[PDB]
């Protein structure tokens, strides 16, 4: 520390190798919106075309569900069963597992499972995926000139695009959107009648007539002695055209006429399934999902994509655009370019604060130097603990400015108070107060971590948020005090001019600072004042009472959120129909949405992506939704131009008017989380019941949550009503006595309703799949049953209506389950200003009143919840006995720490006022602001009771004089600190356009807090020193000491 | 676990080779112990319930629990599951000139799951306005559709 | 560990379960463990007050 | 028997898709056989962690899978830790009544 | 040779090649490494330059 000050050549080193670290951790430092945060999940999907509900859950699901044992680190396991014959398990594991060793345990099980497996569904092929929903962008597909469908268009993006583009480099995954070709064979059940042939002829022929055959080689080893030829037999080779395929015979008549597959059925180049339709605009449109890759520079990746792109835009098809419908970039290049604009800027007010506060420009290029210095630092820092650049970290640093800020000027200060004081060189000035701050620093140093550490060890996703801005700021404060006791202390003794003894400077000049005076002035009325206050305190607790109060009042009556909403450029939509509804049906809604938006929204709405078949409550014609992007912020103004009022004006569009159920809404910043005031109960059937028992439970419960609406609020289901599906009984007897063979009626029925894959066909050098079903005419009405006969054992065909009995009744379209056993899952929120876990705790006392055989229990967001937050108070008692034990290291008191503890609540009344008025919400970025109001204040009340305790015993001063003298000397740099903070957090807490949510909710605490915590600490820590210190000790007493 | 995954990988070059009665039983690979951390215990009291009643209420509404709790590797059952149970007469099957083959097929045709496929089903025709499920030939569930299997 | 998380599991099913299936716990490697390492506790506290 | 224009674009193309967000792949290289074989090799980042890799290979195949063919699916696609370079090479023959 | 067949190194010369790319980057940064040493030890700016 002293070394330093005779040694400003090291220091400078210290200084360049820090910045040196610092320059290439951000050089080589990815970026990304956020980090990692949601517990892991792997999910296995499969698909069994045709199956409905039950069939895919008890055929596959259970089958998988039993054979995912002992897979480590499991948290919870959940699974839909589609009527649309696709399954889904998601096991979602413990938080900071290996996301690559849990994937791999997973699909190594599975694979275990898999001969237990239906033949259809081991052919579909099961996947196994890691689950994030954070696609980095969407990239949309399209033909102007309505060249190409919709298939077309898909099938160009996988011949074409999709790789390249996984060769961009930083580019992770990517996820194709709509449907691949296939060989499309539609079946006339008339003609196959007419020819006494059924699908399952057309099948075997299919199968026989294209193949791939092992061949074998001439001059094959062993050959015989002196052999002369080597070379490969190419034997029966798979189809290529449509044609080949129409050319299949299938049966030869008795007058030799052929039959060939091209006289029943049309064959065609189609999709490979019809369920999801696409529209850019009412136009044909289909697309991909980029991930990013683990570790990558996001920004890159999405500059490299659509280099590519562009790369190959001279190679497209006659109207082929690409078009981006989803970029998480733009929001991160403005966010970023925000957060740098703030940190330049606050070394402007810094400089502008220091200059016109100590009028020396030799000081003021002090601090100037010093943070620059400290953040560098702290990106190597992180880098070195293997984080990122992200929003939490960012956000993180731009609170920490404060501490690093207020380092600096401490110390510099405390050199000019000197000079001008006792008249010292530059030099033994420096000594004299580096010699007085230090332990005041290295305790700073101590407390300030003692509060900003522990709040990192919270678990759950909440933990790892908190995790984010523990680190970054702690680093960025140890670091800054690193610096305060080696390069500031060596660029004041070394730069600083000096300063003749009684100087102050009072008016001397003429035209800069007749201001000195007049402040000067002042900080004696202010001391005079102090003074004044002392000899009466009593009063003073009583007004501190007053203000602690207050203040947990304002606490209580203040909102919980889990972040800001974002306006990100970028909001999306939902569509969902009454039950059994066509995707024709769908579609005529959704065609409406889009031309509203490109309607009463011409001027804010850049484009409408319209999907029919996925939506968020489940797949199907029956539900769709779209995702509207939005033309950049730059041209949209007002208020009323912005998200709120957009997806406001939009239901408020869809709701009246409308024969189904349109919500329009925004997304959190974090794409997978906790709806704040909301929780997910899952209902479970835990006996041998069934369906019908467990639905009862769901309904009665419904009704009982419909009881209690002060507690409770729109508790709703989450899945699929029954639906009416259609039963096809099947009379054994009748079919076995006609002749015909069980199999024969299962999958021509098949075949004709469901589809069914049969073989692979090598198109363009690229293997695909073939399907064999109905034609659509032939299928859509349940009379329609009657056109299929089934050929007899003997050379009879037979109706459907000879064997058959037909009915409808009511059956799931979605059959969820909850580890393992049949589930019903419940979602819900709080009652308006009530707490998440009262109604949480009364959602357990209303489904503890349930029937037997239904259990309950928690999944998801009110997991990661209700378990981590037994923890803050235990936490924040680390955090308390803690600070209490350093201040008490740094004194040499048990009880003079008491006299900066006390502190805390004039920094608090301040953000909780602040926010109050704003209207404002009780979230992370509030709360991360309280901590670093607390900081300050703590740092502030720690030198003034170190002045205090350093004049008291190093001095023999009396206690109201020695105090007084303290709170004297650093009435101005207190000032200092608060005048340029205030000064850079003012921007923040008036910000629009981008991001503004963050900003408004970092700056806004902190700016309340900061005003009232000085303008109430410079009051108040003279008496608490006083009067704490007249609990202590004996004689001396009030003291004149030698 | 690295382990596992090497051994599982060649175990899975192994298996295609393997019969189709072992490979459908099930093959596990597994990190365990070699002795037991524990032994868990279920009786009746009240003896209202037979061995085979409670083997199956263990193994059906516990086990899968307790084999996904984490760090459990493997679990022995003293007991067993609930099956179907088919015991033939070979007398009573030759009276009627059948093999147990033909059982194995009969009842591998009639108790199944079909894959049937939907009315108004995608890719529909022009303004269709119903769309459902085909419910075909469904697994059994009782012992007596078992009886009555023809 | 996964033995107090075992015991939570089936303390999770119990109140399911048909009348008169109690659980009855036969052999528990793990209750030595607590018990014998616990005595050495009691020790360790012992020694300090002799 | 499959010919070699063949097995690349159905087996290897099919597998070389895959490997994108591969973690520390320096180089990728691959051969498709008329004697029926096809093998593609990934060389990693000098002190990338080699289980690990393995790991995260296996998983992006096994991705790859539903895109192959079923003769392939049945006499088994694996995915091994590779060398180039033999260690040695152990001989053996026979002294007397030389066995073949 | 034509447009559309380019080149690379793999192997033996790819590592060559990048033991080529770095020895200039490591004599900055060794070079730098002493510079600021000796700037340390030997508190003069100025020792480092001779
Ligand atoms: C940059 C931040 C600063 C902005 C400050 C905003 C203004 C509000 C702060 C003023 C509060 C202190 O106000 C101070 O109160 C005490 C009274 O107890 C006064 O003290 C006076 O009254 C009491 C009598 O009851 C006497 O014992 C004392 O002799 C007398 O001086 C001070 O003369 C007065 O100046």
């Amino acid at each position: 520390p002293n070394f330093f000050i005779d040694r400003p050549i090291f220091a400078w080193v210290i200084a360049i190798i820090i910045m040196l670290a610092g320059g290439l951790a951000i050089l080589k430092l990815p970026v990304a919106q956020y980090p990692t945060i949601a517990p892991p999940a792997v999910t296995i999907s499969a698909s069994y075309p045709g199956a409905d509900a039950k069939t895919v859950q008890d055929t596959v699901t259970q089958v998988i569900e039993q054979n995912m044992n002992g897979i480590d680190n499991l948290m919870y396991m959940s699974s839909n069963s589609d009527s649309t014959g696709t399954v889904q398990i998601t096991l979602t594991f413990e938080s900071g597992t290996d996301a690559d060793i849990a994937q791999v345990q997973v699909q190594n099980k599975l694979q275990l499972a898999m001969p237990l497996l239906p033949q259809e569904v081991q052919q579909q092929g099961v996947s196994v995926e890691k689950s994030s929903s954070s696609f980095l962008m969407v990239v949309g597909v399209i033909n102007t000139d309505g060249t190409m469908t919709q298939e077309d268009i898909s099938d160009y993006v996988a011949a074409n695009m999709k790789d390249a583009i996984s060769r961009t480099s930083g580019v992770g995954d990517v996820q194709l959107f709509g449907s691949q070709y296939a060989m499309r064979i539609w079946m006339n059940p008339n003609e196959l009648n007419k020819f006494q042939l059924t699908p399952v002829d057309v099948i075997t022929a299919i199968k026989a007539q294209n193949a791939q055959v092992a061949a074998g080689q001439l001059g094959g080893t062993p050959p015989v002695k002196g052999q002369q030829l080597n070379a490969s037999i190419i034997a029966q080779t798979r189809l290529t055209s449509t044609e080949e395929f129409g050319k299949i015979l299938l049966k030869v008549n008795q007058d030799g006429s052929r039959v060939l597959l091209r006289d029943v059925a049309k064959i065609e180049l189609g999709g490979e399934n019809y369920d999801i339709i696409a529209e850019f605009n009412g136009q044909p449109a289909s697309g991909l999902g980029i991930k990013l890759a683990t570790g990558a520079n996001a920004l890159d990746t999405a500059a490299a994509i659509r280099a590519e792109l562009a790369k190959m835009e001279p190679f497209f098809p006659s109207g082929l655009k690409i078009v981006y419908p989803y970029d998480t970039t733009p929001f991160v290049k403005i966010s970023i370019h925000e957060v740098v604009k703030t940190l330049v800027e606050a070394i402007i007010l810094v400089f502008l604060v220091m200059y016109l506060f100590l009028q020396n420009f030799r000081a003021t290029l002090i601090p100037t130097i010093a943070v620059p210095v400290v953040l560098l630092g702290t990106f190597a820092v992180l880098a070195a603990f293997g984080f990122s650049i992200n929003t939490l970290t960012m956000f993180g640093m731009v609170l920490a400015i404060g501490l690093l800020v207020d380092d600096a000027i401490v110390v510099v200060e405390n050199v000019e108070r000197v000079m001008a004081e006792e008249g010292l060189p530059p030099k033994e000035a420096t000594r004299k107060s580096m010699g007085q701050i230090q332990g005041a620093l290295v305790g700073i140093a101590m407390v300030l971590s003692a509060v900003f550490v522990p709040m990192a060890f919270f678990g759950g996703s909440t933990g790892a948020i908190y995790r984010q801005f523990s680190i970054t700021i702690v680093s960025a404060m140890a670091l800054s005090v690193l610096v305060a006791l080696i390069l500031t202390p060596a660029l004041c003794a070394t730069m600083l001019k000096p300063i003749a003894k009684g100087d102050h400077g009072e008016g001397k000049k003429g035209f800069f600072g007749w201001f000195n005076r007049m402040f000067e002035k002042s900080t004696h009325h202010y001391t005079d004042s102090v003074g004044g206050i002392l000899r009466s305190t009593g009063r003073y607790l009583v007004l501190y009472l007053i203000i602690v109060v207050g203040m947990a009042y304002l606490f209580v009556r203040l909102p919980s959120s889990f972040l800001p909403d974002e306006d990100q450029g970028v909001f999306m939509t939902m569509v969902q129909l009454p039950a059994g509804a066509t995707q024709e049906r769908t579609q005529k809604v959704l065609n409406e949405v889009t031309h509203y938006y490109l309607t009463k929204e011409k001027n804010n709405v850049e484009s409408v992506f319209a999907v029919n078949g996925f939506g968020f409550a489940g797949r199907g014609q029956n539900t769709g939704i779209a995702f509207v992007s939005l033309k950049d912020w730059a041209d949209r103004p007002g208020e009323e131009n912005k998200v709120e009022a957009i997806t406001m004006r939009a239901t408020r569009a869809f709701s009246q008017i409308k024969d189904a159920m349109v919500f329009a809404f925004n997304l959190p910043a974090i794409v997978e989380l906790g709806t704040a005031t909301g929780f997910d109960f899952e209902l479970i059937d835990q006996a041998g019941l069934g369906h019908e028992k467990l639905t009862q439970a769901r309904n009665q419960l419904l009704a009982e949550a419909a009881k209690h609406p002060d507690m409770l609020t729109s508790v709703r289901p989450n899945g699929l009503e029954d639906t009416p599906q259609f039963k096809i009984d099947i009379d054994q007897e009748k079919a076995q006595a006609l002749g015909v063979s069980i199999n024969d009626i299962n999958t021509t029925l098949g075949a004709a309703w469901g589809g069914s894959y049969v073989n692979d066909f090598i198109d363009r050098g690229r293997v695909k799949k073939v399907y064999v079903m109905s034609e659509a005419k032939y299928r859509m009405l349940p009379d329609d049953i009657g056109d299929w006969y089934v050929r007899a054992a003997d050379g009879q065909m037979v109706p459907f209506s000879a064997f058959s009995s037909s009915r409808w009744e009511y059956g799931s379209p979605r059959l969820e389950r909850y580890n393992g056993l049949p589930s019903m899952e419940i979602l819900g929120q709080a009652a308006p200003g009530k707490s998440t876990g009262e109604a949480m705790e009364l959602m357990e006392q209303l489904a503890s009143k349930l029937p037997t055989g239904v259990g309950y229990d928690w999944t998801g967001m009110s997991y990661q919840e209700r378990l981590s937050g037994n923890q803050a108070p235990s936490l924040y008692a680390i955090s308390l006995i803690v600070v209490f034990l350093c201040l008490a290291a740094l004194y040499e008191s048990w009880s003079i720490p008491f006299s900066v503890m006390l502190v805390v609540p004039l920094g608090v009344i301040g953000a909780l006022l602040a926010a109050t008025f704003r209207g404002l919400t009780n979230d992370v970025y509030f709360q991360v602001g309280l901590l670093t109001t607390i900081g300050l204040s703590a740092k502030n009340a720690i030198l003034i009771v170190e002045f205090a305790k350093d004049l008291m015993d190093k001095e023999g001063k009396g206690l109201i004089e020695a105090t007084l003298d303290a709170v004297r000397m650093r009435l101005r740099p207190i000032l200092m600190t608060s005048l340029a903070f205030i000064l850079g957090v003012m921007p923040l807490v008036i910000s629009t356009g981008a991001g503004s949510g963050a900003q408004n909710a970092v700056g806004t605490g902190v700016m309340g807090g900061m005003v009232t915590a000085t303008v109430l600490a410079i009051f108040f820590v003279p008496v608490f020193f006083v009067v704490v210190r007249r609990r202590f000790s004996r004689k001396n007493e009030d003291i004149e000491h030698s």
